[PDB]
This record gives C-alpha cells, structure tokens and sequence, in this order.
C-alpha cells in the first residue's frame, strides 16, 4: 500500500498556479500548464489541467479540461484559474487576454468537475485594463459568493447565485492598498501584495493569501492577511512561505480535506524544470489556535489520508 507521495505531485507535465477544490470525497486540483515546447523561450500557456485524488497520494490525470481555443473571444494567456461547485454545476474562472482588448475573466461551466467546460460566450469581468488576473472565488455562509482578483491592485465583485453574473450596482470594488493590510513591499502599490489572491473563511476568520514581494526583493514569496468580514478591512498576517527553493513566481492554493489542511504551491524542481517549466507541490500544515498560520517550509511530500 502506497502511503506517501513525494513532491512534485505530477511528474510528466509542467504545471503551476494550483487551485484545489474539494467536492464530496474527492479533491480536484486545477492548474495552469507550462508547455514542454516553449514559444520564444518564454512562458507558454494554452490550457488548464485537472488532477484528482481521494487520499492525497494516488492522483488521477484528467488532462485538459478547458483551453484558450474553447474561448471564442480570447487569444492568449491561459493564466491562474479557480473552480467552484454550486447547485449541481461547476464553474471555472479563468484570467485570459481578450482579443484586441485587455485582461478579462472568463467563466467556463460544466456539469462535471472534470469538464469539458463550456465558455459563457463573453467575458464575465472585462474592465478594459490589464489588472484583473488570478481570480479566486468563495461562497460565504450567508449565500453570498465573492470573486477577488488583481495585480497589482486587489479588487472584487459580488457574484450572483447563478455564478455567471455579478452585481453591477455594487460593481467592481477596489481594496485599499495599505501597509496595514498588505505590509510594506516592493510591488507597484508600495505594499507586499503581488498577485494570486486566495480568499476563504475558516472558523469565523476570513483569509486572503497571496503571492507577495518583500522590501528589496525580486522573487515572490507567499503571505496572508485576515479580516472579520468578507470584504475587509484586511489586516496583514505574515509570511506563509519564503522564496527559498522556489522560482520567480509562487502561487498559493489552500484546502481542507478530510480534516487535514494543505498548502499547494509551485517550484521548478522537475527534471528540465525552470521558472517557465514549473511543477505543483503540496505541504500539510496546521493552524494556530487563534487562526494565524506559521511559515510553512517547502515539503518533501505528504502522507496518505483516510
Ligand atoms: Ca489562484
């Protein structure tokens, strides 16, 4: 019986920007995909992948579940996604380049967590600028869903119950980009907030985890902030994972599965790995009693769970 799985999770394909979703007895891990053959020696990202597990050590590869070619209005940049389930359907939020436009958020819909996903037909969020990447979605206890996104500015909308529209009266809301919320740092706002927001609630505390840029630093680390409310005010928490052992990017995804807590992240540790050929990894961790989280070291692998 296999009882351990050594990182990186998947070894025959380069993956990044992990977004776990637990539904019932199964954890589904959605990722971006760094092509084996790079175009112009640079990031080459066309489709999204899904890998599932029932036990954290045996993984099933579902291949491409959605792609830029499935989105009629988008031409480039299959960037960090997140999926969510609601009312018997699965929604995949994907940041992409809108042809002849800026960065927009697509929503794909499927009756299955492993697709194939069908694009809505037009963008869900489309402000005309280049900020709105790396969406994260969470459905709160009161039934209100939120969609956060952005680099270098964190923004959100209130998603409606159908998950394919948002409240246009509230519109797109900007988060104040303060040191109080996101620490001092080297990103465009002068705070450490970078990209890859990951929004959720656990035991009456809300969390915003993100890729971050420290003062005087070039590479991303992972950090987090907290709030008593889903829309703030956000207060800086601390470092969740340092840059050590990583590549220029890191990107967080957190899930509880069968009573255990996991941080998914990425590195360039696969054979032939690099900043453009990444690999998703996972570390188990535990929360402090007061809801804070100590820094998580990079991890050799995880144990089977039941
Ligand atoms: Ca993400």
């Amino acid at each position: 019986e296999k009882t351990f799985h050594k990182n990186p999770i998947i070894k025959d394909i380069y993956t990044a920007d992990p977004a776990p979703m637990v539904y019932g007895d199964t954890l589904y891990l959605y990722t971006t995909h760094d092509e084996d053959e790079l175009v112009n020696d640079f990031y080459t990202m066309n489709d999204w992948r899904c890998f599932s597990t029932k036990d954290m050590v045996n993984w099933t590869d579902h291949g491409a579940i959605f792609s830029l070619d499935d989105i009629g209005w988008a031409d480039a940049r299959a960037w960090a996604p997140q999926a969510v389930e609601r009312n018997g359907k699965f929604y995949l939020y994907c940041p992409v380049h809108k042809r002849n436009g800026g960065m927009a958020i697509a929503v794909g819909i499927s009756d299955s967590p492993t697709g194939p996903f069908k694009d809505l037909g037009y963008p869900l969020v489309d402000e005309g600028d280049w900020n709105d990447i790396d969406p994260t979605v969470f459905i709160d206890d009161d039934g209100q869903a939120y969609l956060y996104f952005g680099n270098p500015e964190l923004r959100y909308v209130l998603l409606n119950e159908n998950m394919i529209t948002y409240d246009k009266e509230v519109g797109i809301v900007k988060v104040p980009m303060t040191e109080e919320a996101f620490a001092k740092g080297s990103h465009d706002t002068g705070t450490s907030y970078g990209e890859g927001p990951w929004f959720y609630k656990r035991n009456d505390l809300y969390y915003m985890v993100y890729a971050a840029f420290g003062v005087g630093k070039q590479n991303e680390h992972l950090a987090y902030s907290t709030s008593d409310s889903p829309t703030g005010p956000w207060k800086y928490g601390g470092v969740l994972m340092t840059e050590e052992g990583g590549v220029f990017t890191n990107h967080p995804g957190i899930a509880d599965f069968k009573g255990h807590s996991y941080l998914f992240y990425h590195t360039g540790d696969l054979p032939g790995g690099s900043l453009f050929h990444r690999s998703v990894c996972v570390a188990e961790f535990t929360y402090n009693e007061d809801g804070t989280i100590n820094p998580i070291p990079k991890c050799d692998g995880v144990e089977k769970i039941n």
